[PDB]
């Protein structure tokens, strides 16, 4: 809260929450991401993946080719701002990102890179 | 087709229509599925189910928690009239119904329950 989100995915393809706001005054951000579900990684594991919606539709393309073994994400994609690893249900992880790194006036997307779900788990992320 | 259609399911979980009709003449009615792409099975399967309208929500809800193993289907489900197997990318599979286990003026749903899929992946059937 205020400088840190929970957010979960859960087995039916869905992000908790489709909009967040990263405060100017945070010098860091926190993202902690769990998966509450039954299913696996391989069926349907999720991460929370940002980048600017201008280069959405190119991490999640290559994110996909990469495969399991890279989380669905490009090695070192220079796209990516910040990104948890892919979890399976009952897992979790954390990610902290420099909040210097996002520019006021840019729009940026959080987005699961899993095969398919980015139409409808992603959301916005704000500076304000 | 006389008595049959084709369907495909793709990587991006959308069914190639959204409507069949089965004409009343016909004494069964074949569907065949295929899946273009070349995302696997545990990652993109795919089944076409029919029900009626009624029955789809608990078919696709008891179908999920049945997973992966049973093809996303509860074993002998009274409500479905007929289904395909799971398939992944390149595969194929028809399954053949008798047309009297349709009513004339009650509506069904053709719809995949791999978890998550019916939210897109579904459309209408009806005699003519
Ligand atoms: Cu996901
Ligand atoms: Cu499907």
């Amino acid at each position: 809260a205020e400088c840190s989100v929970d957010i979960q995915g859960n087995d039916q393809m869905q992000f908790n929450t489709n909009a967040i706001t990263v405060d100017k005054s945070c010098k860091q951000f926190t993202v902690n991401l769990s998966h509450p579900g039954n299913l696996p990684k391989n069926v349907m594991g999720h991460n929370w993946v940002l980048s600017t919606a201008a280069d959405m539709q190119g991490v999640v393309t290559d994110g996909m080719a990469s495969g399991l073994d890279k989380d669905y994400l490009k090695p070192d994609d220079s796209r990516v701002i910040a990104h948890t690893k892919l979890i399976g249900s009952g897992e979790k992880d954390s990610v902290t990102f420099d909040v210097s790194k996002l520019k006021e006036g840019e729009q940026y997307m959080f987005f699961c890179t899993f095969p398919g779900h980015s139409a409808l788990m992603k959301g916005t992320l704000t500076l304000k």
